[PDB]
């Protein structure tokens, strides 16, 4: 797509800042960000593969929402599961194992608002597994998304492992297509997906931490993993402005036990907001 002349210059200036941040970081940084009003854009390693961690759950919930347009009551279907299926970082689903279960819509909310790993797994199984989700990615024009495992193994983020990866640009394009265009999801479904992502509670140290002033909203999707891995993909709603789309992936710090480098994602988002101001 086209961009204003200013965007070409600003992207070069942003790239120098991203290079310096990455050089300090111990790892590898990937960014794609778009100002939808005019097409201004910044990219850094935008077509490299990064571990998705649980950011795959955006496509999983989107596919279920697409199917719910024809399958009435899909979101009300109840799924039951045992304690043995409750994996790490499952703050909602751990309360409803056994006879009670959760509906598909409740699982979608838990996955998108609390990064509930078991919820993501249950939705992935419900839709038909990783290969079916990859086919959905391809159907929306995403040739990079490549899910192989489920949680917690997807979060392993081993440096050099290309399984369970996507690119920042591919995810940016997916966020735009699923939330800001009408070719995949209907208007009510886009609104529900947006409402779930606006209510995410796991993003306070990432893109949300970088917003420059009060009055901004962020509809995001985080992922976290081993080797310092911290990701955040979002639509950002600035005051009196058309939306921005921001996809940040960061990974690859040894040792394995390095915690997600949220502060790097925060700073990358600050560079983005400066470039797109």
């Amino acid at each position: 797509r086209a961009q204003p002349a200013s965007s070409v210059s600003i992207n070069l200036a942003a790239r120098e800042r991203f290079e310096q941040l990455e050089a300090s970081s111990g790892g590898r940084l990937g960014v794609a960000a778009l100002r939808t009003a005019d097409g201004s854009y910044v990219g850094y390693r935008e077509s490299e593969r990064f571990p998705m961690c649980s950011t795959f759950k955006l496509l999983a919930v989107a596919l279920i929402l697409k199917r719910s347009m024809a399958e009435r009551g899909l979101l009300e279907e109840r799924i039951r599961y045992g304690d043995a299926q409750v994996v790490a970082h499952s703050p909602v689903t751990k309360r409803h194992a056994g006879g009670e279960g959760m509906t598909v819509g409740e699982l979608s909310a838990a996955a998108l608002q609390h990064s509930d790993n078991t919820a993501a797994n249950l939705l992935l199984t419900s839709l038909g597994g990783p290969e079916v989700l990859n086919q959905f990615a391809l159907s929306i024009g995403d040739t990079w998304f490549d899910l192989v495992r489920n949680e917690p193994e997807v979060n392993a983020s081993v440096p050099g492992d290309m399984r369970d990866t996507t690119s920042p640009r591919a995810m940016l394009l997916d966020v735009q297509k699923l939330l800001l265009a009408d070719d995949v999801l209907g208007a009510r479904e886009r609104e529900q997906l947006k409402a779930w992502m606006l209510g995410n509670t796991t993003g306070a140290t990432r893109i949300r931490a970088a917003v420059p002033a009060a009055g901004w909203l962020v509809a995001d999707n985080t992922g976290s993993g081993d080797y310092g891995t911290a990701n955040d993909v979002a639509v950002v709603y600035p005051p009196s402005s058309a939306p921005l789309v921001v996809a940040i992936y960061f990974t690859g710090v040894t040792p394995k036990e390095t915690p997600p480098q949220d502060a790097i994602v925060d700073e990358a988002a600050r560079i983005v907001f400066d470039a797109l101001r």
